[PDB]
């Protein structure tokens, strides 16, 4: 109901949009003359270390990660040792920039699936494009729903209007400016989230009511000592989640698009390392906010005796702290920081998915004669369509976090093993890749999603028949699936690639090219 909140938010939006358009105008005429087909997707192959590092740091830290870290820190049963998102992201980026992204940039690509369409073919590229698009779209939709909840609670305005205007801003961004605008707006929002998060903490910390975390950490508190141990019963599950965050974060058109624009491979790996450092340094505010929220005495605050953890409203602790433990003019800063992180992740995801589609699907499946113009038209139209679909998914999907998680498992199981095979383990043909993708899909689908009821059927040891009926299992069931898929891929690919010249084995038939 605060009229000045609308003023501040719209001023922020208009200013940063002006920055994005001012960035796009200069590089309107950039790259080669006939580079209109690929200027958007490639970024001119010339960005600095600073810009790329800031962009990647803003891309991974997109608000949803902040909320997840706060939840893992705050919710009882969880703990700081259960907040594997920051550490997972940091070591994922370090491993990426150290091992991968050297040969991905040294040769010179445009999208992720370039090795896929080079070694398997267009037929496999058009089938492997789906998981990345689905994952990016559901991630963006979940982050949008988070933004809507934050707005609808911090300000009295409804979530629909704010979500739709933010989506309109992102669509204008990825229409007008290809990659330079996204990068410069990423640096703007990264600074914004840094300053907002690190200015909203001390005011809440020194509240007269909340007990100091210097003691509210070890002995006995209202919620729980927020450290959080790993149960001897379940250490596999934590291993599985940690592995998923380490490895499933590597294959992503966001990071791959950022590395595919560095001026040189060395600058690309330094970009990845600096992005990891930035994620590490931006982790701390989320942990501090979680500690602040966990140490409160909610009865004597303005929220009331029913704690958020006791009202099933704990899914959004950070806005509660922002709007209750801090005054109005710092609550606005915190809300702006959250919105900026959301926009960074949203624009990165939309640009990545639309780039992948508009290049790889369109050029290599439908049209190659329209070499320059219709390609840029396809990118802009696809960006707009994906923005509209993001609006629809954010608006009318009650269960979107489950879709986000399911797409994360799908990517981490099907994309990473094939990417690793085509990069480091040569000799694999399309037969083994097809079989491994099929096996991974079967293992994921028949294993049963915890948040819906497609088919939760497995005799997996340690399956837990909880109250809602989702007999989920505590054994990893995800890393074992991915390792089985990768091993099956490599083994049968090698067996076929040798068997094709043995006997009546493939003397005549060739389902796909093998010689
Ligand atoms: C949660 O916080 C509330 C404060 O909003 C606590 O209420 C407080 O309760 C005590 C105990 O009754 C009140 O002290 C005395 O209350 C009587 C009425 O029963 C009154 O006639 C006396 O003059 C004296 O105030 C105290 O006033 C009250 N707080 C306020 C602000 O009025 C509540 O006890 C807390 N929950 C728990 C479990 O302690
Ligand atoms: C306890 N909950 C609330 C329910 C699910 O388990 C959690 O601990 C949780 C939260 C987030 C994730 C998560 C998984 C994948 C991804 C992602 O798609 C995001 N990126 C694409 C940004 C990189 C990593 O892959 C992000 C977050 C996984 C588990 C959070």
């Amino acid at each position: 109901f605060h009229v000045e909140g609308l003023i501040a938010i719209i001023v922020f939006y208009l200013l940063i949009l002006l920055v994005g358009i001012w960035a796009a105008w200069r590089t309107k005429n950039s790259g080669s003359a006939e580079e209109r087909s690929e200027a958007i997707i490639v970024g001119g192959r010339d960005i600095g270390l600073l810009v790329g590092g800031f962009t990647m740091t803003a891309t991974w830290v997109g608000g949803g990660y902040i909320n997840g870290t706060a939840e893992a820190v705050y919710v009882p049963g969880y703990g700081l040792a259960w907040a594997q998102a920051p550490i997972g992201y940091s070591l994922s980026l370090i491993l990426g920039g150290l091992f991968f992204a050297k040969p991905m940039r040294s040769k010179g690509y445009v999208t992720m699936l370039d090795p896929f369409q080079q070694i398997y073919g267009k037929r496999m590229g058009g089938l492997l494009f789906i998981p990345a698009l689905m994952g990016e779209m559901f991630w963006a939709a979940a982050i949008f729903s988070a933004l809507g909840a934050t707005i609808s609670v911090i300000i009295d305005v409804d979530m629909h209007i704010s979500v739709i205007i933010s989506a309109l801003i992102a669509t204008l961004y990825t229409l007008v400016g290809g990659l330079y605008s996204v990068a410069y707006t990423d640096v703007v929002q990264l600074f914004c989230i840094f300053v907002g998060l690190w200015i909203s903490v001390p005011f809440a910390l020194s509240h007269p009511a909340v007990a100091d975390i210097g003691f509210t950490a070890v002995h006995a508190k209202y919620q729980k000592p927020w450290l959080g141990t790993v149960d001897s019963s379940e250490v596999y599950s934590w291993l599985d989640s940690f592995l998923l965050l380490m490895l499933g974060g590597i294959p992503w058109q966001a990071y791959f698009q950022r590395v595919l624009s560095s001026s040189s491979a060395t600058y690309a790996q330094v970009l990845s390392f600096l992005a990891a450092f930035g994620c590490l340094v931006m982790a701390i505010p989320a942990i501090l906010i979680g500690a602040i929220g966990a140490s409160t005495d909610w009865n004597q605050t303005a929220y009331g005796l029913p704690d958020p953890k006791t009202t099933e409203e704990a899914d959004m602790i950070l806005p509660i702290v922002l709007q209750y433990l801090c005054p109005v003019y710092i609550s606005f800063f915190g809300l702006g920081a959250v919105s900026a992180a959301v926009m960074s992740s949203a624009d990165s995801s939309i640009l990545s998915a639309s780039s992948m589609f508009a290049r790889n699907i369109y050029q290599l499946s439908f049209r190659q004669n329209a070499s320059d113009k219709e390609i840029v038209w396809v990118m802009r139209i696809t960006v707009f369509v994906f923005g509209a679909s993001a609006t629809a998914m954010a608006l009318l999907t009650k269960t979107v976090y489950g879709l986000w998680y399911l797409s994360s498992d799908l990517v981490y199981i099907v994309i990473f093993p094939q990417l690793l095979c085509v990069l480091f383990v040569k000799g694999t043909n399309t037969y083994g890749a097809v079989a491994g993708y099929v096996s991974g899909l079967f293992l994921r689908i028949t294993g049963g999603e915890p948040y819906l009821y497609l088919q939760p059927l497995i005799f997996y040891p340690g399956y837990y028949p909880d109250d809602n009926g989702i007999y989920n299992q505590k054994f990893p069931f995800k890393t074992l699936a991915m390792v089985t898929s990768f091993l099956t891929n490599i083994c049968i690919s090698y067996l076929a690639k040798y068997l094709f010249e043995s006997g009546t084995l493939p003397p005549k038939l060739d389902v796909f090219d093998a010689v």
